[PDB]
């Protein structure tokens, strides 16, 4: 059962709730591949305080949707020459298919066109050292998702006019990461072509080395499914920026793997109730941290203590506990 999808809308709230109907709908087909493409976006990381990073009136001004998407991290830039790949699978120690995977049909193509390409690390794509494409996992129970972005012919300079800095105070708990670099596929091109060839040759790849695989095709009522999460998610305010909670304490601290942002509502001396913003990166929901925070004392050891129950780094990589307990209290 493995399959790819053809996709050619580039409706952000659309594709977007069709990549997540694959992910968490398509539980009979083990494997799924599909290529696609975003008109102007900002799509902001599943736990970041929207309304606190974004520039309403840039957006506004220049018709960028803005899409809250269901991964950890920052904020992303997508244009027409954004070409986004998703790699779904069942989660089986005998078989992977995953980034990695996909990663030497990326090479593969590239070197075809005459432009050498190297996986580095584990999360991206290089070319004479600058990174074109960036992955980034999502995992529910039983299946995973890696996803990302291959920077084709991306306007880099729109991120920063439609990013804004909140007026709320984080402590600055560290040093800052270093600047990286990157580049566009179609700048290191010996010969000009466009992202929507480029990414019929990916899929022609990938087809040549999965034989196996044909196309899975939408019906009428799975695409109503479809619209329905656009509807009720993907195109909605309350999804992608959201409600504030009860909190009647806010902290905020920026370590160098992400910000963290803390609302935690504390009686009798007890988290009541919390909840978790910021651009760090965690492959699962940090509800599940919220959770085992629910109705512990609102103390730095206590609250530490629970968090040395959990594994950490499915939620904030690069994080320490120590480091998370003070961000939740002083």
């Amino acid at each position: 059962h493995m399959k790819y999808i053809i996709n050619h809308s580039n409706d952000t709230a659309f594709n977007i709730a069709l990549e997540e109907y694959a992910f968490k709908h398509l539980l009979d087909e083990d494997q799924i591949f599909l290529l696609w493409i975003n008109k102007p976006s900002i799509i902001v990381g599943r736990h970041q305080n929207t309304i606190e990073e974004i520039n309403r009136d840039y957006v506004r001004e220049n018709g960028i949707e803005v899409v809250r998407r269901i991964s950890g991290g920052g904020a992303v830039y997508h244009d027409l020459n954004n070409l986004n790949y998703t790699i779904i699978s069942k989660e089986d120690e005998n078989k992977a298919f995953d980034f990695k995977s996909f990663s030497t049909p990326v090479i593969n193509t590239l070197a075809q066109l005459g432009v050498k390409a190297e996986f580095t690390g584990r999360n991206d794509l290089e070319i004479d050292g600058k990174k074109f494409c960036g992955n980034a996992q999502a995992y529910i129970n039983g299946r995973i998702m890696h996803h990302g972005c291959l920077l084709f012919d991306v306007d880099l300079s729109v991120l920063a006019n439609a990013l804004k800095v909140s007026k709320d105070k984080f402590e600055s708990k560290g040093v800052k990461s270093v600047r990286a670099r990157v580049t566009n596929i179609i700048n290191e091109l010996p010969k000009k072509i466009t992202v929507e060839k480029f990414r019929d040759l990916l899929l022609e790849y990938m087809k040549k080395e999965y034989p196996e695989m044909t196309e899975y095709v939408f019906s009428e009522e799975e695409l109503a499914e479809i619209n329905r999460i656009k509807d009720t998610k993907f195109g909605t305010w309350d999804w992608n920026y959201g409600k504030s909670p009860e909190f009647n304490v806010r902290r905020g601290i920026k370590f160098t793997s992400g910000k963290v942002e803390v609302f935690a509502n504390v009686t009798e001396s007890k988290i009541q109730d919390i909840k978790i913003y910021g651009d760090f990166f965690g492959i699962e929901d940090v509800a599940a941290v919220e959770d085992v925070l629910r109705g512990v004392k609102y103390e730095r050891e206590d609250v530490l203590k629970a968090l040395k129950t959990i594994d950490i780094t499915r939620y904030f990589a690069g994080i320490s506990r120590e480091e998370i307990a003070e961000a939740v209290v002083g």
